[PDB]
C-alpha cells in the first residue's frame, strides 16, 4: 500500500486486530444503550510510513515484519461501514515518536515518521446521518484524535507547513488598543497594571513588541508562574498583617534549620540523608561499583489540577513527568528514586452502584466526570512512572461532593476540577547539592524532546521513555563526580522555553543569546511564538562549558538522549533570540525589562466561618454507618490505584502499600533503602483532611500536618526534625471567605503547629482557582473546591527493618488505643457526616501540640526497641475502620470494648481524631503504658483488647455488643469500590476473580517452601580466590532495572559490566570476551510495536551485532539471563538461540492491565542451570509488567514445551496449585508458565524479577526468621558456581 504525499511516498501497512472479545462487547453494549442498532464491530491496527525515499524488497520485509505486534487476536475480513481513527492533524503521538526511533535504529533511515490509526469496521446498516457521528463519536478521544472515512485521509497527518513568520503587535502606530487587541487575540491574561507596564517598555524602546515576547511576559507573570498571592500583603478584618504566606512558610526554616542542606533556591528541597554504597558504573571502565558516600535526599511535590480535567491521562502523566525533571534537574545533577500520588474528585457515580450521598448536579460540558479523572488519570500518572522506572508508594485518594451549609452558606463544594498530585524523593551527592556558576560563554543546552505545539492547549503529551534516556544522561554526569560537566540544570515547564531558559541566565547574573533554528522542532510550520513558548514534555536546559561540548555529547549519543546547542551565556543581562531562517531577531529585550515586576498585590479581605449544624441521626444506625463509611471511596480499598503502578524497581522498596501474607494496601508511609548495601534509608507519608476545611481552616490545615506524622511515626527515624514536609496549598482564591482562610491555615501550621513541633516546610507549591462554574438549567452553578492543604512527609530512616504495619499478630497481644483526641469525639467533617450527606458541627482538631509531640517520640522510642507488633493511623473513617483495617491486614479477628471512650458509641467510633492503634505482646502491656505515661500520654491511652484467630470482628462497650459482623464481610465491602472500578476498566472476569477470592477466609495468604538452604552461599569458594567472571549486563534505551540486576551479579562475585546497546553499535564492547550475558528489564522503545520487539529487531536487522548474539549463544560454555523486557527481547531472537525452537511468546496480559504485584511462584524440573538445587521450591516475587502473558500457535505447541521439560517457573496459588485465576496468577499465562530454559539449560528467561528481590528486606512479605539474602539470591549463586 503506496503512495504520493508532497514530495515524500506514504505506506499503508496492515497491522493486527486490535479488540478483545471483552472489548467489543462493552462496544456493543454502549451502542445498544444510546439505542443505536450495531450488529457487529471490528478493529485492525493500522500504520502509516511517510517515505523519504524508496525501500528495497529487504527492508521492506524488515518494515512489514516490525509492525506484525501485540496478541494473535482472532482476525476477519473486513465488512461494513470504515471509521478510520487517528490522531488529529498537526499532532505526533507518542506512539509515533518511538516506532519512529525503532525504524531508525533498524537502519531504515527512509522512514521519515510513523503513525498508527485504527480502523473500525463497523454492520449496522440501518443508521442515519447524525446516528453514524454518534458512532463515530464512541470510537474516539476528541481532545486527542479524529475520524477519517478513508485510509488515505491519513495523509493529512503528515503534511508540512512553510514555517510561520514572526509577527509585531502595532503600539506605535494604534496606541493601547494595540496591547488590548492583542491581549485578547492571544489570550494573554494580562491586568490593566500589567499592561502598563508594556506600554511603557516598548514606548521607551521605541519599537513594536513581537508577539512571542509578549506571550513569554504573560506566562512568567501568571498566578501559576509568579505566586502573586502568596506573596501579596495582606489586610484581614481590617487589620494589615506583617507577613506573606511564603514569609510564614519560611518561618518554619528561620525556626528549624536542623539537616536541611537546601531550601526555596531550586527546583527541590534537599535535606541530609546516610553515607552508604552508591551503585553506578564508572565512565571510565563500565564496571559498576560500590561508592561509599553521602546520599542526600531531595523532595518535591506537584500538582496538575486544569489539564486532568480536561484530559486526564496525560494531565496525571505529564504531572509525575514535571515532578520527575525538578527533581533530576536539582543542583547540578540528580537521580528521583521513588514516587508518590494523590488524587481528589467528586463523587463517582459508578453505573450501577450508585451510593446513598451521592447526587448529580452536574458539570461543565468542557470536562470531564469524576469517574473519567479516576479510571484514566492514576492509568497515566502508572503509565510516566512504571515506564520511566520509579516505583510509587504512597498515595491518598478522596471523594467529596455535596450541599453543604458551610463559610458562605449554601453552597456546592467538590473537585470538579480535581486535585492530581504527584511528588518524590531522589538521591543527590553533597558537592551537587550547589548550582555552579555560570561562566561567560557557556554553551546552553536544551536535553530531550523536540518542540511540538502544545500548551486543547490543556491536553498534554507524555513520552516517558525520552525524559529516561535524558535521566540516563544526568546520571553519567553527577557519576563524574567533581568532573560533572553540567553548571547548571533547569527543568522545562510551564512557559517552556520561554521561561526556563531565562530563569536559568537570570539565575546565574547572566544573559543569553539563542537562535531558534538550533532548537530541534517536529512542527516545522511553528511561528517563533510556537517553538519558544510551547508546553512540550521531557526537556531541561543547562550549561556546560564549552570545552566539556565533546564529553557531553559522548555521553548523549550513547543514551540516545537528543539535546542541542541553542546559544551562549552572555556577560551582559541581555535576552536575545535570532532567526536564521527568516533572518531577522524575535526578541531583543533587556532582562530587567522581561522580569520587571508590577507592583505587589494586597489582599484587603475578611473572615467568613461557618456555624455548621448539628448531626441529625434520624437515618444512622452503627451497623448502617460501617456499611456505608466502607463504601466511602476514601476509605475504601485502593488496589486499583496501586497494582498499576510498580512498586519494585531499583530494588531498594523496603515498604510498598501492600502488606502481609495476604497483600492488603494499607501501609501507613512508604521506605526505601538508601542504597542496594544498607539498612537506612528514606520514608514518605501523606496527611490530608479537606473537607473539615469547610467548617474549620486552621484545624484542617494542622490535622493534615498531624496525619502525616501519625502516618511516619512507626518507623525508625529518631529526631522529630528529621521531618521534613512538603506544604501544597489548593483553594479557590476569591471565593468567599476563602482567602482569610488560607491566611489563617498558612499561619496555623507556618507560625505555629511546625516551629513549636519542630517540623520544617523546605518545599511547596499553591494551586489558587479551584473553582468550576457553569449553566445548567439557566441558571448558574458553582463547584467550589474546600481548602486543601496536602502536606506530604519525608525522612531519613535509622533502620528500614523495623517499620511496623497494620499487619496484626495472634499471639498473645493487647491492643492499646491512642486518643490523641482527648475524649473530643468530634464528628463534623468526618466520612460518616458526609455518608449521611451531612457536614455537622465540630471537626477534630490538634488538641495537645505537646502530647502530638510525645505521641511521636513515644512511637520513636518503642519502635527503636521493638515493642511493637502492629501500628495503624486513625484517620478517614476512624477508629472503627483503623480496626477493621488491621484484621483484615492481620487475616484474623478482634475483640475490643470501647466503654471508657464515652456513652456516644457512634462517636467514639467514627471520629477522626488524630491518633491509632498499636499492638503489643501481652507480657509488654504495663511496661508500655508506662512509658507512654512519661511522655505525658497516660489519660488517652485505653486498653481496648486483642486480636484473635478467626472470622470475627466484635465491639463490646461492657456487657453491651456494640457492634459483631464477619471480618471477611467487612473487608469484602470494603473492597466492593475497588471491584467496580477494575470491573469497568480492565477485563471484567478478572476483576472479580480477584474480588471473589477475598471471600474465602481459608486463603493462607503468601507462603514458602524452600528446598535448599537460603543462607548457604554456594559461591563463596569462588569469591574466595577474588577471580570476578564479567557478566555482561545488557541495557536497550528505555531499559530501567539495570542496577539492581548488576547488584545482584555482583553479591554472587561478578564483574558487573554496563554493556548498552550503542556500545555493541559502535564497536566499542564484544560479547567474545563475555561468559555470562543478562537482557535486563524496563520498557525499551515505550515497549511501542510490542514489549521486546524493537530490542530484538535491532539487533537481527543489524547483520554484525546479530552474529555477534548468534556466536554468543551459540558457544558451549556461554550462559544467558534474560528478565522481564529481557525475557521478551530474548523471546523475539529466539532463531539465534540453540534449543529455543519451542519457545511461547508474551503479550498482553489477560486483565489488559500493568501487574505491579507480590506473586507466589514455584520451581519447576527444567534444565535451566540456574534454578540447579531449587526445584520444589515455592516463593514470592517481584512482578511487574503488562506484557507477560505467555502465548502459543496452538495446543500442540504448548505440549510439545511441556514436554519437552522447558518449563521453569510456574505461579501457584497460596494453596499450592498451579493456577490461571487472577491475580495468583497476574498475566493469564497457560499453566501457570512464566519462566522457560533452551535444551541445554544455559538460556533461561523469565518475566518476574528476581534481582529486585534479592534482598530481604525488599520482599514486600517475607518470614521473620530470614536473613539478609532471599531465596532468589541463589539464582546468580548459580551462575557464578556454573562458569567456575
Ligand atoms: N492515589 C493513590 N496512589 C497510590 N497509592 C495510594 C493512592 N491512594 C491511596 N494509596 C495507598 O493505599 C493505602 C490506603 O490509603 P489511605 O486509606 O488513603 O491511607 P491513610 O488512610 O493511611 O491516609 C495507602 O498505602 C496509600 O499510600
Ligand atoms: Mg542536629
Ligand atoms: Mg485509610
Ligand atoms: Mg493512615
Ligand atoms: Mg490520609
Ligand atoms: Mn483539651
Ligand atoms: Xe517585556
Ligand atoms: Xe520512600
Ligand atoms: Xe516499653
Ligand atoms: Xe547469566
Amino acid at each position: 500500500g503506496l503512495v504520493p504525499r508532497g514530495s515524500h511516498m506514504m505506506e499503508i501497512l496492515r497491522g493486527s486486530p486490535a479488540l478483545s472479545a471483552f472489548r467489543i462487547n462493552k462496544l456493543l453494549a454502549r451502542f445498544q444503550a444510546a439505542n443505536l442498532q450495531v450488529h457487529n464491530i471490528y478493529a485492525e491496527y493500522v500504520h502509516f510510513a511517510d517515505l523519504n525515499a524508496p525501500l528495497n524488497d529487504s527492508e521492506q520485509a524488515q518494515l512489514t515484519r516490525l509492525l506484525q505486534y501485540g496478541p494473535a487476536l482472532s482476525s476477519h475480513t473486513p465488512a461494513g461501514k470504515l471509521l478510520l481513527v487517528t490522531p488529529r492533524p498537526g499532532t505526533i503521538s507518542p506512539w509515533s515518536s518511538k516506532a519512529t526511533d525503532i525504524a531508525h535504529n533498524c537502519g531504515l533511515q527512509q522512514v521519515d515518521r510513523l503513525e498508527r490509526g485504527v480502523a473500525y469496521y463497523i454492520e449496522a446498516s440501518t443508521l442515519t446521518a447524525e446516528q453514524w457521528r454518534q458512532v463515530a463519536a464512541e470510537l474516539h478521544d476528541r481532545m486527542m484524535e479524529t475520524v477519517f472515512s478513508s485510509l488515505t485521509d491519513a495523509e493529512k497527518l503528515f503534511i508540512h507547513h512553510q514555517p510561520a513568520p514572526v509577527s509585531s503587535v502595532d503600539l506605535l502606530g494604534e496606541g493601547r488598543q494595540a496591547l488590548i487587541d492583542a491581549n485578547l487575540r492571544l489570550g494573554l491574561a494580562l491586568a490593566e497594571d500589567e499592561i502598563d507596564y508594556l506600554q511603557e517598555a516598548f514606548t521607551k524602546l521605541g519599537r513594536n513588541p513581537n508577539d512571542i515576547e509578549l506571550y513569554m511576559f504573560a506566562q512568567a507573570n501568571s498566578e501559576h508562574c509568579r505566586h502573586k498571592i502568596f506573596n501579596a500583603d495582606w489586610i484581614i478584618d481590617g487589620k494589615p498583617q506583617p507577613k506573606s504566606l511564603f514569609k510564614m512558610i519560611k518561618n518554619t526554616f528561620e525556626t528549624t534549620p536542623d539537616y536541611v542542606l537546601s531550601a526555596y533556591k531550586d527546583n527541590a528541597a534537599v535535606m541530609e540523608g546516610s553515607a552508604v554504597g552508591r551503585y553506578f558504573a564508572d565512565h571510565n571502565t563500565g564496571r559498576y561499583d560500590f561508592h561509599q558516600e553521602p546520599a542526600h535526599i531531595l523532595m518535591k511535590v506537584e500538582t496538575h489540577n486544569h489539564p486532568t480535567a480536561i484530559s486526564p491521562w496525560p494531565g496525571a502523566a505529564t504531572g509525575s513527568g514535571g515532578e520527575i525533571r525538578d527533581e533530576g534537574a536539582t543542583g547540578r545533577g540528580a537521580k528521583p528514586k521513588a514516587g508518590l500520588v494523590g488524587f481528589s474528585v467528586s463523587n463517582l457515580r459508578i453505573p450501577g452502584f450508585e451510593q446513598p450521598w451521592e447526587e448529580d448536579f452536574g458539570k461543565p460540558e468542557r470536562i470531564v466526570t469524576a469517574l473519567d479523572i479516576m479510571t484514566e488519570g492514576p492509568l497515566g500518572g502508572a503509565a510516566f512512572n512504571n515506564e520511566f522506572g520509579r516505583p510509587a508508594l504512597t498515595g491518598y485518594f478522596r471523594t467529596y461532593e455535596e450541599k453543604v451549609n458551610s463559610h458562605n452558606g449554601e453552597e456546592l463544594r467538590g473537585y470538579h476540577k480535581p486535585i492530581m498530585l504527584a511528588g518524590g524523593i531522589g538521591n543527590i551527592r553533597a558537592d551537587h547539592v550547589q548550582k555552579g556558576e555560570i561562566v561567560v560563554g557557556a554553551k546552553l543546552i536544551v536535553l530531550g524532546g523536540p518542540a511540538m505545539n502544545i500548551g486543547f492547549a490543556s491536553v498534554q503529551r507524555d513520552n516517558p521513555e525520552m525524559e529516561r534516556r535524558c535521566q540516563e544522561v544526568i546520571d553519567r554526569c553527577w557519576q563524574l563526580g567533581d568532573a560533572n560537566p553540567i553548571l547548571f540544570i533547569h527543568d522545562v515547564g510551564a512557559g517552556g522555553l520561554s521561561n526556563a531558559m531565562p530563569e536559568l541566565v537570570s539565575d546565574g547574573g547572566r544573559g543569553g543569546k539563542f537562535e531558534l533554528r538550533d532548537i530541534l522542532s517536529d512542527e516545522p510550520g511553528m511561528s517563533p511564538l510556537e517553538i519558544w513558548c510551547n508546553e512540550s514534555q521531557e526537556r531541561y536546559v543547562l550549561a556546560v562549558a564549552a570545552d566539556q561540548l565533546p564529553l557531553f555529547d559522548e555521553l548523549c549519543k550513547r543514551e540516545r538522549a537528543p539535546y542541542a546547542v541553542i546559544g551562549d551565556a552572555t556577560e551582559e543581562q541581555h535576552l536575545s533570540l535570532h532567526d536564521n531562517h527568516f533572518d531577522n531577531q524575535p526578541i531583543d529585550l533587556p532582562l530587567d525589562v522581561l522580569l520587571g515586576k508590577t507592583p505587589k498585590m494586597t489582599r484587603d479581605v475578611q473572615t467568613l466561618k461557618a456555624k455548621g449544624d448539628a448531626l441529625n441521626r434520624a437515618d444512622i444506625t452503627i451497623a448502617d454507618a460501617v456499611k456505608r463509611v466502607l463504601h466511602l471511596p476514601t476509605v475504601a480499598e485502593k488496589t486499583f490505584l496501586v497494582t498499576i503502578g510498580d512498586r519494585t524497581v531499583t530494588g531498594m522498596v523496603a515498604r510498598d502499600q501492600m502488606v502481609g501474607p495476604w497483600q492488603v494496601p494499607v501501609a501507613d508511609c512508604a521506605v526505601t533503602t538508601a542504597s542496594l548495601d544498607s539498612y537506612y534509608g528514606e520514608a514518605m507519608s501523606i496527611g490530608e483532611r479537606a473537607p473539615v476545611a469547610l467548617l474549620d481552616f486552621a484545624a484542617s490545615a494542622r490535622l493534615a500536618v498531624g496525619e502525616a506524622l501519625t502516618n511516619i511515626a512507626a518507623t525508625q527515624i529518631g529526631d522529630i526534625k528529621r521531618i521534613k514536609l512538603s506544604a501544597n496549598w489548593m483553594a479557590a482564591a476569591g471565593h468567599p471567605g476563602e482567602d482569610a482562610g488560607l491566611y489563617d491555615a498558612v499561619k496555623a501550621v507556618g507560625e505555629e503547629l511546625c516551629p513549636q513541633l519542630g517540623l520544617t516546610i523546605p518545599v511547596g507549591k499553591d494551586s489558587m482557582s479551584m473553582k468550576t462554574r457553569w449553566q445548567e438549567g439557566n441558571e448558574q452553578r458553582e463547584m467550589t473546591s474546600p481548602l486543601s492543604l496536602v502536606i506530604s512527609a519525608f525522612a531519613r530512616v535509622e533502620d528500614v527493618r523495623h517499620t511496623l504495619t497494620p499487619q496484626l499478630s495472634t499471639e498473645d497481644n493487647a491492643l492499646l488505643l491512642i486518643d490523641l483526641g482527648k475524649g473530643h469525639n468530634a464528628l463534623g467533617a468526618t466520612a460518616l457526616a458526609q455518608v449521611y450527606r451531612q457536614l455537622g458541627d465540630k471537626p477534630a482538631d490538634v488538641r495537645d501540640v505537646a502530647q502530638l509531640k510525645g505521641f511521636y517520640d513515644a512511637m520513636q522510642a518503642l519502635v527503636a526497641a521493638r515493642k511493637l507488633l502492629a501500628w495503624h493511623d486513625r484517620s478517614d473513617g476512624g477508629l472503627l475502620v483503623t480496626l477493621a483495617e488491621m484484621a483484615f491486614a492481620g487475616h484474623c479477628g478482634v475483640q475490643v470494648d470501647i466503654a471508657a471512650l464515652g456513652d456516644d458509641h457512634l462517636a467514639a467510633l467514627f471520629n477522626e481524631e488524630l491518633g491509632g492503634v498499636i499492638q503489643v505482646r501481652a507480657e509488654d502491656r504495663d511496661a508500655v503504658e508506662a512509658l507512654l505515661a512519661q511522655y505525658g500520654l497516660a489519660d488517652c491511652v485505653h486498653y481496648l483488647g486483642q486480636a484473635l484467630a478467626g472470622d470475627r470482628f466484635v465491639i463490646t462497650a461492657n456487657d453491651q455488643t456494640v457492634f459483631s459482623e464477619s471480618r471477611t464481610t467487612l473487608r469484602v465491602w470494603w473492597a466492593e469500590t475497588t471491584w467496580q472500578m477494575q470491573r469497568l476498566r480492565d477485563n471484567p472476569q478478572c476483576a472479580d476473580q480477584e474480588h471473589e477470592a477475598k471471600a474465602n477466609d481459608t486463603d493462607p495468604g503468601l507462603n514458602v517452601k524452600l528446598s535448599f538452604d537460603i543462607n548457604e552461599d554456594i559461591a563463596a569458594p569462588y569469591i574466595a580466590t577474588g577471580a570476578r567472571p564479567k557478566v555482561a549486563v545488557l541495557r536497550e534505551q528505555g531499559v530501567n532495572s539495570h542496577v539492581e540486576m548488576a547488584a545482584a551479579f555482583h553479591r554472587a562475585g561478578f564483574d558487573a559490566i554496563d554493556v548498552h546497546m550503542s556500545d555493541l553499535l559502535g564497536g566499542r564492547i564484544g560479547l567474545g570476551n563475555f561468559h555470562a550475558l543478562v537482557a535486563c528489564g524496563g520498557f525499551s522503545y515505550g515497549d511501542v510495536l510490542g514489549a521486546g520487539e524493537g530490542w530484538a529487531k535491532s539487533i537481527l536487522f543489524n547483520h554484525r551485532v546479530r552474529d555477534e548474539f548468534e556466536t554468543f549463544f551459540h558457544r558451549p560454555q556461554t550462559l544467558a539471563l534474560g528478565v522481564c523486557n529481557g525475557c521478551q527481547m530474548m523471546s523475539n531472537l529466539r532463531e539465534l538461540i540453540p534449543g529455543s525452537e519451542l519457545w511461547p511468546r508474551f503479550v498482553r496480559n489477560h486483565s489488559d492491565r500493568f501487574e505491579a504485584r507480590f506473586s507466589l511462584v514455584e520451581v519447576t524440573q527444567s534444565p535451566s542451570l540456574l534454578l540447579q538445587g531449587m526445584v520444589g521450591s515455592q516463593m514470592p516475587i517481584a512482578v511487574s509488567h503488562g506484557e507477560g502473558r505467555v502465548e502459543v500457535r496452538d495446543d500442540a505447541h504448548l505440549a510439545a514445551l511441556e514436554s519437552k521439560g522447558l518449563v521453569a517457573l510456574r505461579y501457584v496459588d497460596n494453596f499450592g496449585k498451579v493456577t490461571e485465576t487472577y491475580p495468583a496468577n497476574p498475566n493469564g499465562s497457560p499453566n501457570g508458565i512464566t519462566a522457560v530454559t533452551t535444551e541445554n539449560g544455559r538460556v533461561t528467561i523469565m518475566m518476574p524479577h528476581p534481582e529486585r528481590v534479592f534482598r530481604t528486606v525488599a520482599n514486600s512479605w517475607h518470614p521473620e526468621n530470614w536473613g539478609e539474602d532471599s531465596p532468589w539470591m541463589r539464582i546468580f549463586r548459580n551462575a557464578r558456581k556454573q562458569l567456575g
